[PDB]
């Protein structure tokens, strides 16, 4: 996803927060 979520959510569309880093399908992209 390329995002950070240091304050706990992602906003790239379907990334969810893995502290401190958003993943999507598991994987941080």
């Amino acid at each position: 996803c390329g995002e950070t979520c240091t304050l706990g959510t992602c906003y790239t569309a379907g990334c969810s927060c893995s502290w401190p880093v958003c993943t999507r399908n598991g994987v941080p992209i």
